[PDB]
């Protein structure tokens, strides 16, 4: 992790970057801010190229579509709480998700959004914005405090609150046992395994494949090739995460690196070519009057 670049938010006494994702254009990163702005930056010079006010509360998450035409946002304390934006020709709101605290695109075909409202998953059609499906079984709920619903690589399964759902049937296939309070789980890009906190489960047998102790309380991000996973541990203005991230081989789950950047982390992502890791790092403590984040770009 050779540091390659660093930059602070332009035009701000205290820099308020909260989240990041690479754009569909190389060298240009999308960042959300604590004032609910979306920004495009040159990831080398630190030049702000464009700004839009998406929300009147801080951005907690963004996701650009692969085709460059759409963007999902989530905020901390707004109504609507999450939204879908167009970025073709003009920046405009397409749909909103009134109380969803987190949103993701579908994966194989980006024609749907999945939102999370507490323990509940909501699946929306991108074109109409209609809510197609509510996935929630109160008898199977784990009530994970950081529940984030997610599609699998083929968009035909969902993981919500530790429950595996088949999308076509709207049926719960399996409830994974609850072994932590916070982390609800992600699909491996390989489509065969889920990763729920320290447990790696096989989807074709529901056997336990691996225990990975260093994944405890981590929010997991894969690189685009699906060969490496980056975990950033929840903090035990509060930052969501602590000051370290860990990298693992996505094939055998062996640790690769543990990096303590000595600043609390708000987000991290990779570019589509997997050259880089961008991290949002707070120079200020959780006691500071104002956050003062940087984006640091590392060559992987
Ligand atoms: N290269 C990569 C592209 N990049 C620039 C330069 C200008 C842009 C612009 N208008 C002037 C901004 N001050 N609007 C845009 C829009 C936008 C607006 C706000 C945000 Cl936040 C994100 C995107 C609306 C049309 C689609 C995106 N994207 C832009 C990209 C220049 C260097
Ligand atoms: O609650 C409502 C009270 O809020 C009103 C007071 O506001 C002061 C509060 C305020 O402004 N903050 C500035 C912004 N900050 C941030 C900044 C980044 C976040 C993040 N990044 C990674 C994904 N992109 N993920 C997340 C979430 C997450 C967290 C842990 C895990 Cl494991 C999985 C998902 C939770 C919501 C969306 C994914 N949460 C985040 C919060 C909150 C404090
Ligand atoms: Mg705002």
């Amino acid at each position: 992790f050779r540091p390659i670049s660093v930059f602070r938010e332009a035009n701000e006494d205290e820099s308020g970057f909260t989240c990041c994702a690479f754009s569909a254009r190389e060298r240009f990163l999308m960042l959300g801010t604590c004032t609910g702005q979306l920004k495009l930056y040159n990831v080398f010079s630190g030049q702000e190229e464009a700004s839009y006010n998406c929300h009147n509360s801080a951005i907690t998450h963004l996701e650009p579509s692969r085709d460059g035409s759409l963007l999902l946002t989530s905020a901390t304390w707004s109504q609507p709480l999450s939204a879908l934006w167009g970025m073709k020709s003009v920046f405009d709101m397409k749909h909103s998700f009134t109380e969803d605290h987190y949103v993701e695109f579908s994966k194989h075909s980006q024609d749907r959004v999945i939102g999370t409202k507490g323990d509940i998953a909501h699946i929306y059609d991108i074109q109409t914005g209609n809510k197609l499906l509510t996935l929630f079984n109160p008898d199977l709920a784990n009530n994970y405090k950081r529940n984030c619903a997610t599609f699998n690589p083929t968009d035909d399964l969902v993981l919500n609150d530790g429950v595996l759902w088949d999308v076509r049937s709207a049926l719960a296939i399996h409830k994974f046992d609850k072994f932590n309070m916070n982390i609800s789980g992600v699909f491996h890009p390989n489509g065969l395994e889920v990763i729920i906190n320290t447990e790696i489960w096989d989807l074709r047998t529901f056997h336990l494949l691996h225990t990975v102790p260093a994944l405890d309380q981590c929010r997991v991000v894969f690189n685009h090739t699906g060969t490496v996973m980056y975990g950033a541990m929840l903090q035990a203005m509060k930052s969501p995460f602590g000051s370290s991230f860990r990298t693992f081989n996505a094939t055998d789950y062996k640790p690769i690196a543990t990096i303590d950047v000595k600043r609390n982390i708000f987000d991290l992502c990779t570019d589509t070519k997997d050259c880089y890791l961008a991290v949002i790092e707070n120079q200020g403590s959780m006691d500071a009057l104002n956050m003062d984040t940087v984006c640091r770009l590392y060559e992987v």
